[PDB]
């Protein structure tokens, strides 16, 4: 799978879940991170719940000496709800996108400069991001599915 390719050759891995667990389908990334914490025990892998502030974890990420850093987030990319995307968060997208807060590109560029790590973003298309909403059943299922796919790669 393309996922497997992402992880291939990479020994030390940091997986960073981004999201908000009370903002409907925006819970996606934190759901993934929390589920991975239950499924992955190896000393070569660090799982972080970054909430909405991955920039606050750059120190700890760099100190882990990663080969690969994987950000996991709900991403609006015009897909069907629940659809996955694998993207390069270092890439400059231009004016067609506007950036909420500190863009992930800046975070990822700093981490890669500091460590030499590859960086990847795995996104899932959300369908509803209302404040004080539970995630949809579909997004919960997609988070559980991605955590399983990643754990089966990592255990392996």
């Amino acid at each position: 799978s393309v996922l497997e390719d992402v992880f291939s050759g990479k020994t030390r891995i940091v997986i960073c879940g981004i999201g908000n667990d009370v903002r409907g389908d925006d819970a996606f990334g934190v759901l993934v991170a929390e589920r991975l914490k239950e499924l992955v025990k190896t000393p070569d892998v660090l799982i972080l719940n970054c909430g909405e502030m991955p920039e606050s974890y750059v120190g700890k990420i760099a100190a882990f000496k990663p080969d690969l850093v994987v950000f996991v987030d709900a991403i609006h990319f015009g897909g069907e709800i629940g659809e996955f995307i694998i993207a390069d968060p270092l890439k400059t997208l231009g004016e067609a996108v506007s950036t909420h807060g500190l863009p992930l590109r800046i975070v990822a560029s700093y981490i890669k400069e500091q460590t030499g790590s590859d960086i990847v973003l795995i996104g899932c298309q959300p369908g509803s991001t209302g404040l004080f909403e539970e995630p949809s059943e579909l997004i919960k299922e997609r988070a559980e599915r991605l955590a399983e796919l990643i754990a089966e790669i990592l255990k392996n």
